[PDB]
């Protein structure tokens, strides 16, 4: 109730966790320049296609690696570094994340996107498609409507 809120409380502590999370990543790699290679390896070894840029269940955000995850590449290291394909969600984690502030501490959102390697367009809005700025309820509602054998969310976060 009353606003997004945890865009400027719960924000703040995800900003460590992420960025500290880029920074480890990164220095285990050295650029690559932008962790190439990783691409065409990961691409062939699911299918040819990698089906777990989405999870049919409701649980699959690519981001983490607290759980099941599949490394993964960006286009460019500039506009979008890496992604880690992490199946673990839940009905709460949507609206927290429309409740956070993904866009000055993330590199884009996108809910029932597939295809990290080349993230669709993003606006401001969710489901079928990404946005750039993820805050207020609206956000919200946007992104847990209709989203349940459907809730799956590539992102990348800074």
């Amino acid at each position: 109730m009353e606003q997004s809120a945890s865009d400027s409380n719960k924000s703040q502590n995800a900003i460590s966790e992420v960025m500290s999370a880029t920074s480890a990543i990164n220095g285990l790699y050295i650029g690559q320049t932008s962790y190439s290679g990783l691409d065409s390896t990961i691409l062939l070894n699911t299918s040819a296609i990698p089906d777990n840029y989405k999870d049919t269940t409701n649980k699959k955000i690519t981001n983490p690696f607290g759980g099941e995850l599949n490394v993964g590449p960006a286009n460019n290291n500039t506009a979008f570094g890496y992604y880690l394909t992490l199946t673990r969600l839940d009905k709460a984690a949507c609206v927290s994340l429309a409740t956070l502030n993904l866009g000055t501490s993330a590199k884009g959102y996108g809910v029932n996107i597939s295809g990290e390697n080349n993230i669709t367009s993003f606006g401001n809005s969710a489901d079928q498609a990404a946005k750039s700025t993820a805050i207020t309820p609206a956000e919200a509602a946007t992104a847990c409507k209709n989203t349940d054998s459907t809730n799956k969310v590539t992102y990348f976060m800074k």
